[PDB]
């Protein structure tokens, strides 16, 4: 009686949600689709392969679409000999952790606050006197209360053994950058650094990255384990025809322009950190000093081969498809107030912003975009527009994690900002909002920066701002532009 | 030969799949929208903000669409000194860790199981002691296998040192009640409990509001580091039209309402837990006491800018919104059965419920909603319609487990328990099921508790029914209701 | 002036994305839906529960559709006494932590490798010379740098006390294969090990089967400490018409059939792990030996009711579902190469496969499908169809976290690999590719594993491969088949 | 615009380029070398003289 | 990886190493690899990948 006097309940306002129901719960409705296939393909670059160079593939016409691309990426084991012992002790220098460069950057601040002889004490007196001088700074800078000696004593337990290992996230940080061009014309442009926070702000929970590009969360245990021997890795280019099925790439629709992805690789001294800095780093199973040649990458491409009656309706009219491509403002930072202006092109989506320090690129720790002690680098920022604020002053945390709360599918673990003009800046296909840079005479991004940032041991610390922006590429007579 | 034989083994059950296909993968469609911006502006409260008060805020009218709503908290560092060390020792008291009253509650109920000489040995006796004791009691309530002593003895390494720090989810906790008014008349209500409950169910993996609210997972620890100094915390309000951008409240269509966020503060007694009894917290820049009128809080809204057409257009016919509203049902508990009646109104889509100890709310452990030693204090619950089973006694785990896998983002980690009506009940926009309470006689949820559940130091716990159920705004002629 | 600007700043491009838009973001839109209620139904079993049995159950006509179908498995909580103060010693033989199979079957690989007086060696002398014949067959088999010796003697802390408990993942293990029939005839099957592989891959993140199937990610204190009480566990069968509202099993318009679940049940003494050979396994409350006949389950349903106009319609024309059913090739592996000849019909949306060591199956480890020293077991392997190269050889990174990051909601943490067909082998009423293995001569996946694998002590390991395939099932006339 | 070598370049070797199509004409050509700075030690002071 | 920038109608090619060591010691049709083994264990040809 219940249940069915619900159904009755009924009244005016029910109509304009159920009356004429286009939609059951009941019975399943499906669509047909037209007949393909996947067929994922390894192909060599055309160009060798080393560290700090540049190399190039030209994509091969494999299937109808192109629709995944990963760069497989073969690092060497790793071992370690003392220099002494070594016949050919000359290599590179790597970054070494007997030599801390980031944790000297931090003791070099706290300098003027630690009372007493500092430089005739002890080892466990000075590390003390650094804990007292670091809450006295802390204490005169942000009002912090003064936390226990003991608790900032974080011995991290490394190895009594020497090592060394790939640094944290390698996959990405091999790629300086890349350029997925088109007839000779760069169609896109993608950066290590900007690969690192497309993957904290858009990395989906258990489908993180993790393994495939090296990345151990700051583990150092793990990176080191993993780097005794050989890996294999995956690294996703996230180019906007591997973003929906949709987006695939017409292969048919452009036979008369090639396709090509160029990559510039990190330098082998950037890769590597050792335990200690008297150490020559080896290839594990070669048994040589570790060379700019022993770099190893080929391009895992995934083909869509179209029934014919879909190859020949999208080889006669491919027509435009919507694009995301990615602009970069790359500055030096060596004042706390630091304005950015952004020369971006086109209706941008959104923009991403962070920080490195010089110490924490200097120890290699590439991806590490925390301040000084590991704090948030930035207090706050602006955004203006003619010089009007768009978005007024914001602390830190609401270009962080609020934005990432509303237009991100996860919430950065490291200090990246972003903003969006987009609601939905992940749909790749549906625009949802943007702001076009080429119509504003200015875009300013103002950064009010910790004290001290950029200043001393980290003078030329590094501003990135990456941009989203809506561009249209046009398929015509074999031809794409 | 096999690829273009797969697109020609078609019969006719492939025509209800594929015949006149809509849909390409290998081309992309996309539609044009209207021009809008979005701006995030932050506002300061009409009356003044202090903890145990009530304060609000009247919403400014600086866009045509209200989108985003978060409230923007600032909480002072802590600091803590011996009460003898302080010209002014006299503030409200605070709970403290030297006086567990969660723990005494805990072996208030295993005193009767205690064999020998309690009262006279020494306090490593007494912990084992104790220890015996819950195995003698959870035998003979639960017919549990003994634990080893050794690893029911979890010292939580507490630090050596004194501390204060804000409870945990803090700016959860801080929001006893939120109402959101237009014209006068509260369109919606949240509680404490309710934001908590809600993070916990459809909080997103990798979006979790963790930071966002000073929640740490109950990592003590955690929250001593974070109140040392000042904490920005930025707390969404989850109204119905935050939830998808079709919802967005139309301020032009409510031109002669005013928009009204009411806000009642937690006490400042509840806020606050102390390692000692005999410590007074104090502020940690500015060297007093803490009081009432050391919280700060503003509201942060994102507005929305319609191009002139559309906003034209919303201003001649903004029609109706289909809206959730909050329904609530308190209740004390002092005994292991209880039956809570439901008398919420019109077509629910689902309630959520969990009890909490008085003990738990009294050590400030206010999201706590575990039973007596840290169990799940519900054995099973029944629904009656009218004094008919709507839903069987079901298990704790059907109720908390099963209901939150089938309908809900993500289980909960409390004793958080849901039934949903709804197929989708996070679906904003979507009707998937309901139950209209306005046509039921009694709605009654029959709970059977864990032993010993609101009897003697437990005496006065809570229970929570929360439900969520459908609704219509209007909009006519400037006016909402 | 600059946001009107934007709005006029529209060019012919535009046009394609916003001229005669469909849809606003500042207006919510929603559809009236038919009304339904959703019913929780617990129902025993036709025949007797007892592990090592098969047992089924007469699925209730208690709604007009089903939805969600739960194993409801209710296991003793577990204790041990020695088998000398035991009246009856008498019991089937479980896995025992003291004769440790899988780590002697490891051991047997390096002994070749050890140098030195091994047989005559004190205990903590031979774990040193097995740590050290590690390295030397590492080094020898796969280039490795050696580790440490202190970085291999991971101590796990096991408790110094008598135990036993369920296997990890008790839940899915129970279920060696599960049946639905309709009419007698078996609509679909699944196998503990799918399931298994189903929630490695499609499991989202925060609503992972964890408490529900008795997982906690091979922490075996963890296991231990549930295993001392009754355990409730709830398996989710996931069955086509449980994946989507819109394909719940259609009761009403199978009048004439009756619906059946047929579950084999794993043997008691797969179940179980105890500390010591020589401990006799008791049930906790009644203090006698495990039996098969303490196995006890019941199976909990979705039912959905139907208002009367959608219950007719319904009834007179439930037409046809597209179905997703399961197949199985399961193969006994005793050589590094391996040929799986994959004799699936239907068209396949994608498949499974992975190795478990008999090693792993015999230490009760049934989830364990890591090789020898938990490295991955597959080295590469190759898809043929009518020996030609569907897929050219590939390393087994490819085929398990390249694969599951193009198609699947989450990479799996153990070794299982995947490879699909379809865009989105996880949506369940829409194609999006397939190959149809009924109209190939040949399906071969070749494999290629560690060296050793299915030598010596791990003679008879086993290769699982599983399939997804789409059918139809059709209504007519109060029949389904 | 410089372009790599599609071979390895190394002393008494031959190598090869394809110049790429950047433009409608090809104008100025100009072989980029680049040498590294020389030292000199003793032979007998050397690990490797050879 | 060898490169075959070949032109014309190819009958057939012939391929074969030498090592360092055997052409040092003046033993220039010497192709076999270390202790005298085959020094190729695999190969594959492409065309157009």
């Amino acid at each position: 009686a219940g249940s069915l006097t619900q159904l009755l309940a009924t009244g005016s306002m029910d109509a304009a949600l159920t009356q004429n129901a286009t939609r059951t719960f009941w019975k399943s409705s499906y669509q047909k689709h037209s007949l393909f296939a996947l067929e994922s393909i390894n192909q060599p670059f055309t160009t060798q392969v080393q560290f700090g160079a540049e190399s190039h593939i030209t994509v091969n016409r494999q299937g109808d679409l192109l629709s995944w691309m990963y760069l497989k990426i073969v690092l060497p084991g790793l071992k370690v000999q003392n220099q002494a012992d070594t016949v050919q002790p000359t290599q590179q220098s790597f970054a070494s952790l007997d030599n801390d460069v980031a944790a000297q950057a931090d003791v070099s601040h706290v300098l003027p606050y630690i009372e007493g002889a500092y430089t005739e004490a002890s080892l466990n007196t000075k590390e003390q006197l650094i804990a007292e001088a670091k809450n006295s700074y802390e204490a005169a800078k942000y009002n912090a209360a003064p936390l226990p000696v003991a608790a900032q004593m974080q011995s991290t337990e490394m190895p009594d053994f020497d090592y060394a290992y790939w640094t944290e996230a390698i996959g990405f940080h091999l790629i300086k950058r890349a350029e997925f061009k088109v007839g000779g014309a760069t169609i896109d442009t993608i950066w290590s650094e900007l690969l690192f926070a497309m993957e904290e702000l858009m990395g989906r929970a258990g489908r993180r990255l993790t393994e495939t590009i090296g990345r151990t969360l700051r583990r150092p245990t793990e990176l080191m384990k993993a780097s005794r021997q050989e890996q294999i890795l995956y690294v996703p280019l996230p180019w906007y025809f591997t973003k929906h099925p949709s987006l695939a790439f017409p292969l048919v629709a452009a036979t008369y322009h090639n396709i090509q992805l160029w990559v510039q690789w990190a330098q082998l001294n950037s890769c590597i950190i050792k335990s200690r800095s008297n150490l020559v780093v080896l290839h594990a199973e070669r048994n040589v000093p570790i060379s700019d040649d022993h770099l190893r990458a080929s391009l895992e491409c995934t083909y869509v081969h179209l029934e014919a009656a879909e190859r020949d309706a999208l080889t006669a009219n491919a027509g435009t498809q919507l694009i995301v491509q990615h602009q970069a403002h790359l500055q030096q930072v060596s004042s706390n107030n630091v304005t950015a202006r952004l020369n971006f092109n086109f209706p941008v989506l959104e923009f991403y912003y962070f920080l490195r320090r010089k110490a924490n690129k200097d120890a290699g720790d590439h991806f590490n975009f925390s301040g000084i002690g590991g704090r948030d680098p930035v207090v706050s920022a602006e955004l203006l527009f003619n010089n009007t604020a768009r978005v007024t002053q914001k602390p830190a945390v609401w270009w962080r994690a609020v934005q990432a709360l509303q237009f991100h599918s996860s919430a950065p673990l490291t200090n990246i900002y972003s903003y969006s003009f987009s609601l939905s800046p992940e749909d790749p296909i549906t625009p949802s909002g943007s702001a076009n840079f080429s119509r504003l005479d200015s875009v300013e991004l103002a950064l009010t920066l910790q004290d001290d940032f950029g200043a001393a041991h980290d003078a030329n610390s590094e501003l990135f701002v990456f941009a989203r922006s809506y561009n249209i590429l046009k398929f015509t007579n074999g031809l794409a532009g």
